[PDB]
């Protein structure tokens, strides 16, 4: 047998789905979402890290002049100066008072630290869904894992489960993302080869190991301090290290629906959006012919007390009489109320208790068991607490709601005098019809 | 659970107060006044003999 259902995309909220098959006892299964993972694409746009500035020993000269020869290196720069008269510990370096010259040059390269610490920019666009389910089958909890895209089919305990596709294509991610060691950020990185100094992307590297790099750091030299031998540099401050200082809030806090985000691999998990379709092919072995199930008769219901709450605040006692000892499923056919229990053993002329959750001020509903219906009417009361920690979406109430006793009040209010006014209009128009024929 | 009540200021007369809580069996408590003491201020104006 094949059964298809749909459930809200929520985690930790048990769901009852009643599959019925003529000629056999109908059975209701409990399905729970352990977690749902969304794996986005991974197109590594590039990486970046802190840079090291290499400035070899400056070239000094006397009574002669140096010269700049271009170097095919990133952001390589050079300069010359004249008239410098450096002094060392033992005295002047050389005699030429002003005929001397100084040549300096520098460049910037990647740091070995990049091999361990860095920030990587990807252009992830799409994603795939995988999920974990817990199912109450034959009186035991069973775990299943499958891709929640409507394609993956999984066989367990002789039954075939298919999940997905996700109703909503929404994702918390973005086309372009930047990832640190364990943090993710939605942020539009500058295009490769156009890094703006002092900002993210100031140095661009294709891979942590690729020797080729790109840089933009305005490396300008300056005239050295008089009387000293040294090289000054106007090295641009590293925007990469700085961006780590102003990273801002991570996406695990800014993600709508709070989809928890992990790494290695990067996934977004546990966000409630849309719903999921599930198709279950269940072999008939689990199915039991109706004759096998014990009968039921003399059904009475009572509610000693009930309390509409996020928990199972409602308790109902039912008196039942059955043919023989045996298991029997229990369900509520009204979505406004949910029942924690799935089935129960029935011996005969006995009673039982059931714990349920509702949201109506007055709970008036039918309950199905052993292919029989029993009414239940009660007046719940508001609990004391206004907010709770654990989640509970079972007790969902639409705009339609039970006015309870006040229902009668509005039923009494609905009475109007339109009938009498129409009667008066008819009477006047007829007594006029003596003179009013067809106008 | 919190319950508030008021009882006449009298001694030796038992009082029944029924506290009820939905979802549980209501319970009625017996409260009796053994005695009530009023201690006034003490500002010794003076003494004599
Ligand atoms: C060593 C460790 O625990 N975590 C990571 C390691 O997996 C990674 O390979 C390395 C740089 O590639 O950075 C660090
Ligand atoms: C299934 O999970 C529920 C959750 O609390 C647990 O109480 C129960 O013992 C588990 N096993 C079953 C229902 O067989």
């Amino acid at each position: 047998y094949e059964h298809v259902t749909v459930i809200p995309n929520t985690v930790g909220v048990p769901y009852k789905t009643l599959v019925n098959r003529p000629g056999y006892s109908p059975m209701v299964l409990e399905m729970e979402l352990q977690s749902v993972t969304l794996e986005p694409t991974l197109s590594l746009d590039y990486i970046t890290c802190e840079y090291k500035t290499v400035i070899p020993s400056p070239y000094v000269k006397c009574c002669g002049t140096a010269e700049c020869k271009d170097k095919s290196l990133p952001d390589y720069s050079c300069k010359v100066f004249t008239g410098v008269y450096p002094f060392m510990w033992g005295g002047a370096y050389c005699f030429c008072d002003a005929e001397n010259t100084q040549l300096s040059e520098a460049h910037v390269e990647k740091s070995e630290s990049c091999k361990t610490e860095f920030a990587s920019a990807y252009r992830a666009h799409t994603a795939s869904a995988s999920a974990k389910l817990r199912v109450l089958y034959q009186g035991n909890n069973i775990t299943v894992a499958a891709y929640a895209n409507g394609d993956h089919a999984v066989t367990v305990k002789d039954a075939k489960f298919v999940v997905g596709p996700m109703s909503s294509a929404w994702t918390p991610f973005d086309n372009k993302i930047v990832v640190y060691k364990g943090d993710v950020y939605n942020m539009d990185y500058p295009p490769f080869g156009a890094g703006r100094p002092g900002q993210f992307g100031d140095i661009q590297s294709r891979t942590p190991e690729s020797k080729d790099v790109y840089a933009n750091t305005q490396l300008v030299l300056q005239r050295p301090a008089a009387g000293t031998v040294h090289v000054p540099y106007s090295q641009a401050p590293s925007g990469f290290k700085y961006w780590l200082k102003e990273r801002g809030a991570s996406l695990q806090h800014t993600a709508p629906f709070g989809c928890q985000i992990a790494t290695n691999p990067v996934r977004a998990v546990n966000c409630a959006v849309g719903n999921i379709p599930i198709s279950i092919d269940i072999p008939d072995a689990a199915f039991t012919r109706v004759v096998d199930a014990p009968s039921v008769t003399d059904m009475s219901c009572e509610v000693p007390a009930c309390t509409h709450s996020s928990d199972f605040g409602g308790v109902a006692i039912i008196k039942y009489t059955a043919s023989k000892k045996g298991k029997c499923a229990v369900h509520s056919m009204t979505n406004a109320v949910t029942i924690r229990e799935a089935d129960v053993e029935v011996e005969g002329n006995s009673q039982l208790q059931i714990s349920f959750s509702t949201a109506l001020a007055s709970a008036e509903f039918r309950v199905q068991v052993c292919s029989t219906q029993v009414h239940c009417a009660a007046a719940c009361h508001p609990p004391k607490d206004h907010i709770v920690n654990y989640p509970a979406s079972h007790t969902t109430l639409g705009v339609q709601d039970i006015s309870t006793t006040a229902m009668s009040w509005v039923q009494k209010i609905t009475g109007g005098v339109g009938l009498i006014v129409a009667v008066a209009a008819l009477i006047l128009i007829v007594v006029l019809c003596v003179s009013f024929s067809r106008h």
